[PDB]
């Protein structure tokens, strides 16, 4: 499965915004089969957006259970001789959908599309009732995991183990799509460099021809057959190889953009086209002021303008798969992307407070075999749909897992190996949490380049930069000599509320963010193996409520409404001072 | 404790020495004692203001976090019309440890950080010439200090102070420095105690140490009309038909004790209020009438002076507490400046007086990083510690014994009573305090996690004081569970002890300006909702006779991932501006009848 693009392939975008929405507090929907009649006592909701914060209501915001969307649609008239298929680009956590009293789809996965042919349940020209049942619950076999808890009164409350807030709803595009009656499924392409080759595979209903055209889209070379190899002689050139499906009586044309993408890892260097690289940029989040994680074109354009100004050339889709629009953008603009799945919270050592969670991390009570297989499904879907993007430069299996407990490597080994089985073109990482240090972590052996999320001077060095530097440097050198891999610091940052200034350079002040980030920068400058720096969050984002979070995680370089803290000008001076992709040497 | 009264102005007087600008220098490698810096003018000094903490006067983190010895210094001309008089030099508070040189003669030494210390220094000065005062101030806390702490020395020998209380460990000379003159007939100490029956009439027994001669006393009126007279070094009973010290007003008679020697006279006026506090069952009586405490846990904390006393700050903060409807407060976590107990005396503010014994608990700090494993143990809270504590109670009671505003002593705040030996420690301290002053009740403020089924020592005290934070540190953000937990825990305390219950801390961190429609933690809306639910539960429990929200203003603390620039639990910002909840309380506290519990 890959993204619908239009040519003699058509669609009616159904991000019509306003659907009928209703909560299901007493779980009556399935039994009264609500999809059967117009929702009783509904309210208007926006459909590219989370349902949590759109109504300024704490009881919808913290709601756990089943919610219901509904929307009627007229199917276009020129589709009577076509297959009508219905695609949701992201339903966060779980979705099941009924096209007029007949059930059509079901899917467990919050950041990946799922589609299904409904041509035998539609006829072009008339109006059908679409009803969606969305679930936002997490158990130990979900990606990410969690524990629902039902109190004395029967009220559900969801507990989880990741920082960001558990936003849910229809966060991305809904889509009615038609394609000619022979070509259905997937295409895959792989690219090589010689210090200039390709490959093709199409799955459709008949003969296939493929022609690579360039940005002027004049044909630069053509083959036809499911496989073989053509050759050819800040932001990146994207050719376009146009694959055609000659068969039955109708032809089908699909355009797939390809970039000359190359890379594996070599010793201590993350090369690109046989070129050393330094990652600069951010751990991101899909989080905005009123839409939750809902995608929005304005926000995307503005935050790319911000990363462009600040000099970042890369980022990482922190803790879940992102809106594909962003990877198409990264394609055209030459942004380097670390693709991560929703597998966060595999750790019960991070929660901090005054408050019964399972005692053995890897076991049947928690992360079991079912968990490992749901995980492998998540990696499967992320690779299945982002495989042809040039901007995806590395896969990341999970984020900050607890690898101290027994059973950790028995769990993660088949996943690393299987993912290498899923695509050998790009490297494999697993971002490492602070407390599984160099002397302790179990799984770093299995990955190509190890990524570190370290916060010396914040969570563990009590605001004392002068010792934090020393600790961070030992640990740096230790990691490299233990694995002689490239080191990408994927998370590093401190909570700072915009407006707090202090002569004493204290924690939470803007001066402290500046000083802390630049001391980290000084040690980066001095160790061979660090090939990347991505600060911990570009903007402030929302989290669940707790004594550690003042209205959200304030570790951002920008505020939630995208206004710059002082450190935004620190980074801008450093990241645009170096030349592109090259690390500042030691002074 | 050692005899001591507030220097008050009679026909024998005092000259203020908080001239502010002293010479200050830190002693980074303890060269001070070795070179006895007290001998010559301080080498490489900078001007410091006295009184005020030294930490934030210079906007420099390396002085702020400094641990060790610091040096203050100042020359003084002693007035000559004082010849043939006893000259005494009193420091009202040098925070943690202080020792002082009158040029080259050392006169005093003290380890209590919030209580005065003086010494007769008449034989070391002669009136007319100017002598140099040198003070050595230490800001280190070990396990035998009140409060306790652990200094820890890194690889390089630099000290960093670790402690176990919330507020920041400010130091320096925080209060008045003062030379004062008295006639060679000593009125060293006075003690006054009050009784009443049915508000119609009774008496004030009396005791006095007057080292040098006969004593007569006259209790005078607000009109300074003589209403009774006594004779004798003790006894000194008289009976009245008085207008007695009441919370809303604070009527103060004046006990004028005179000390006639054969040639010299000495006159001391000591303000007295005729009040009787006690507890009966679940009621806290004052002049035989139940009372409802309203108000705050406070702090000595402001924006550039640290804990330095300041008159404007006192006047303005009393203006706010008065507006907001507060009738009481407690001197949270150390003895306060006596100026504030005089103020409360004159205006009828009721005060719960507390010692500096905080941090007797290693279960409160929360984070990701070596604290001792046994709280009560030889390495930690030890026998020396218990005598240090008993000494702290001795000084505080010795200094605030005759204040009508002081209505209760509090030995310590939030100790951990789970480990065995907590009761072994606190029992003799409770009993000793009871013999040092039987006039007022005894409390020990109770921590959230020594709940009613867990606490060990509450048996030993008269009034139960609770610090509760359901909905903040536990049940975070959930008002409906916090209400149930709080209500059954309150009822539980009542069933277990049938004492009066004062909620002495309850509050939530609130960022001024952070507003939210979702009533979530850290918003002003959450502060209002939270305090409001707590208020419904108080109103529904018989035994609760008091509410003091946790913190009047935001204050500074040690750095950590839980404190955003300090503790933000204040109703007011550090610069005294009101958050939204400030108007919630003002509506409650002036809505009720004065001193009466809201009838639900
Ligand atoms: C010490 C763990 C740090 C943690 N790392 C994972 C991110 O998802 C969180 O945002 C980050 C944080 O605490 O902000
Ligand atoms: C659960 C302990 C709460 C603690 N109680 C003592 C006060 O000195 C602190 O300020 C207060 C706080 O943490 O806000």
């Amino acid at each position: 499965m890959l993204r619908p693009v239009e040519t003699p392939t058509r669609e009616i975008k159904k991000l019509d915004g306003l659907w009928a929405f209703s909560l299901d507090r007493e779980n009556c929907g399935i039994d009264q089969r609500w999809w059967e009649s117009a929702l009783q006592e509904s309210r208007a909701i926006a459909v590219p957006g989370s349902f949590n914060d759109q109504f300024a209501d704490a009881d919808i915001r913290n709601y756990a259970g089943n919610v219901w969307y509904q929307r009627e649609v007229f199917i276009p008239k020129g589709w009577a001789g076509q297959r009508i298929v219905l695609r949701f680009d992201a339903v966060t956590h779980y979705g099941k959908v009924w096209v007029n009293n007949q059930e059509v789809m079901e899917h467990q996965g919050g950041y990946t599309p799922f589609e299904a042919d409904v041509t035998p349940y539609v006829i072009a020209g008339k109006s059908v009732r679409i009803t969606v049942c969305v679930n936002n619950e997490l158990n130990w076999q979900t990606i990410p995991p969690g524990m629902v808890i039902t109190d004395e009164n029967g009220k559900k409350k969801q507990s989880y183990f990741h920082d960001f807030f558990n936003y849910a709803g229809i966060h991305r595009s809904v889509m009615l799509y038609t394609t000619p009656n022979t070509w259905v499924d997937d295409i895959t392409v792989v690219t090589h460099v010689a210090q200039a080759s390709v490959d093709w595979q199409v799955v459709a209903n008949g003969d296939v021809s493929v022609e690579l055209r360039d940005a002027d889209q004049q044909v630069v070379a053509t083959g036809q057959g499911t496989s073989g190899t053509l050759q050819v002689v800040g932001e990146g050139y994207l050719y376009e190889l146009c694959v055609t499906a000659k068969s039955q009586t109708e032809c089908d044309i699909y355009p797939l953009r390809v970039g000359i993408r190359s890379v594996a890892v070599k010793g201590e260097q993350f090369l690109i086209n046989h070129k050393p690289f330094y990652f600069t940029g951010f751990g991101r989040h899909e989080d905005a002021d009123l839409r939750g994680k809902g995608f929005d074109n304005v926000l995307m354009v503005h935050d790319h303008a911000l990363m462009d100004w600040i000099g970042a050339n890369s980022y990482r889709t922190s803790h879940y798969p992102y809106a594909e629009e962003m990877l198409d953008w990264a394609d055209e603009h030459g942004i380097v992307v670390i693709d991560e799945t929703a597998a966060v919270g595999f750790n019960l050592s991070l929660g901090i407070g005054f408050e019964n969670k399972p005692k053995e991390l890897y076991s049947e009570e928690a992360v079991n075999g079912e968990t490992q297989q749901a995980h492998l499904q998540a990696i499967k879907e992320l690779i299945a749909r982002d495989k042809n993007h040039p901007s995806v430069v590395m896969w990341s299996i999970a984020n900050e897992p607890d690898t101290r407990p027994q059973g950790a490597r028995e769990y993660f080994a088949p996943l690393a190996e299987a993912t290498r089985k899923l695509d050998p073109t790009r490297p494999i990482t697993c971002v490492n949490v602070m407390f599984c240090d160099a002397h302790t972590d179990t799984i770093s052996d299995l990955f190509d380049v190890l990524c570190l999320n370290r916060y010396y001077g914040w969570y563990v060095q009590s605001g004392d930069l002068e010792t934090a530097e020393k600790v961070l440097e030992k640990e740096l050198l230790a990691w490299q000599e233990k694995l002689h891999q490239p080191i990408i610091i994927t998370e590093y940052g401190v909570d700072t509320l915009a407006g707090l200034h202090s002569m004493y350079t204290d924690m939470w002040s803007e001066e402290y963010q500046c000083a802390w980030l630049d001391m980290y920068h000084r040690v980066f400058d001095r160790v061979s193996a660090v090939v990347g720096e991505q600060v911990w969050n570009f903007a402030d984002f929302a989290t669940s409520q707790g004594i550690l979070r003042v209205g959200g995680n304030k570790k951002g370089i920008f505020t939630r409404d995208r206004k710059p803290k002082s450190a935004a000008f620190l980074l801008q001076k450093r990241w645009t001072g170096m030349n592109f992709g090259e690390k500042p040497q030691q002074g």
